[PDB]
C-alpha cells in the first residue's frame, strides 16, 4: 500500500464530537468512517490540527483507546490552534476529537479553515 | 526526484520580507528563489521555522496563495521561534516569510540561527 | 538501512539527565547507548517530546555538539510537554535531554506517560 495519508476538514461540532470530512483537495489513502480516521497500517504518524476556533476550547485527541487522550492546546491568543503530535497508531484505530463543553457550546462552535493531517512517518503492517 | 527538502539560513529582514539562504550544511533538492522556496512537487509537507528573534516579531508564513499566511507565534518568553506546520502543497508554490511592522525595525532585526526546513512528507507530481 | 526511528520512555532523571529507555510497544531501529539515542545516519529527523512533568522543568535537548541545545517550552498549563523539531542529524550524533535544576528536583521529579520520538524523515549516508 501507499504511504498512508488523510487531510480532513474539521467543519463543525455536533454532540461533543468535531466533524472530519475527507472534501480536501488532498490524494486521501485513508478512510473516514463515522467522522473518525480508520487506521489500516502501523507506523509512526504525525497528527496535525489546525484550526481558527471562535470559541476557546478544550478539544481531546483520541488515537488509541490504551492511552490517555491528549488535550490540545490553543495559542496564546485564544482564537487558534496549531498543534502537532507524533504517535505509534496500529490497525483498528481511530483518530477523533471530542469536545469537552456544555452541548449548547458545541452546537454554536464555529470553526474556520479547520483541518486535521494525518500522515504515516515509518512503514508497517497493513490490514487485508 | 528525490524526497524534496531545503534548509535554509533566514538571515535578515529587508523591505517586510525575510531573507532565505540555501547556505547551510544540507543537501538541498528545492530551490531558493528571491528569498522564497520554490516548490516543484505536489505533497504533504512539514514547514518548520527557528530562531531567536530579538525583537517581539509578528511573522506571517506564505505558502499557498489560494489560503491566508500563517502568523507564526513565539514561544512564551517572546524571543524564540520553534514552530511546525504541516501543508498540502503543488507546483508553483512560493514558500515565504514577511515581517508586519514599520520597517525600521524590519531593518533592525537580528535572527540568531535562525532557519526555515521544508520537508515532503508523501510524493506527488513533479513538474519537468 | 531502514528508516531511523527509535520511540523511548522518559522514565525519571538521575544526575541532571533525563533517562531515555527502548521499551516501548515501538519496532526501533536505532540503539539507546548511556540515555543518548545514537545516530547512524544522517538524514532530517523529527524530534517529539511529550510528557506530563510534575515539576515546572526546564530541560534542554542536545541534538548535535556543534549547536546549542533547544530550551524545551512547557504548554501553559506548566505541567505537560508536546514539543517538535526538525533537526538536521548525522552519523555520530546523540539526542538526549538534560534538567537545568537542584539535584533534590531531579532525583524526585515524576514524569508520567514521557517520550521521546525521534524519526528520520530523508535518507542519508549510513555508518557500516
Ligand atoms: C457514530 O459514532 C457514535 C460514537 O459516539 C455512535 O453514537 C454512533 O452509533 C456511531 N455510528 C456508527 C456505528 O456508525
Ligand atoms: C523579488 O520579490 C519582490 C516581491 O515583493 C519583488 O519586488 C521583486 O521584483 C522580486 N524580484 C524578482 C522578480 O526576482
Ligand atoms: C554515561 O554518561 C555520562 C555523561 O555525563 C558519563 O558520566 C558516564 O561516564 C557515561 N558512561 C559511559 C561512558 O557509558
Amino acid at each position: 500500500p501507499p504511504i498512508q495519508r488523510l487531510r480532513g476538514a474539521v467543519t463543525r461540532c455536533e454532540d461533543g464530537q468535531l466533524f472530519i470530512s475527507s472534501y480536501k483537495n488532498e490524494y486521501q489513502t485513508m478512510e473516514v468512517q463515522n467522522n473518525s480516521v480508520v487506521i489500516k497500517c502501523d507506523g509512526l504518524y504525525i497528527i496535525y490540527l489546525k484550526g481558527s476556533f471562535f470559541q476557546e476550547v478544550k478539544i481531546d485527541l483520541h488515537f488509541r483507546e490504551d492511552h490517555n487522550p491528549i488535550s490540545i492546546p490553543m495559542l496564546n491568543d485564544g482564537r487558534r490552534i496549531v498543534f502537532t503530535v507524533v504517535a505509534s497508531l496500529a490497525f483498528k484505530d481511530k483518530v477523533y476529537l471530542t469536545v469537552n463543553a456544555p452541548d449548547t457550546l458545541c452546537e454554536h462552535l464555529q470553526i474556520n479553515d479547520g483541518e486535521l493531517i494525518v500522515v504515516q512517518l515509518t512503514p508497517g503492517y497493513c490490514a487485508p
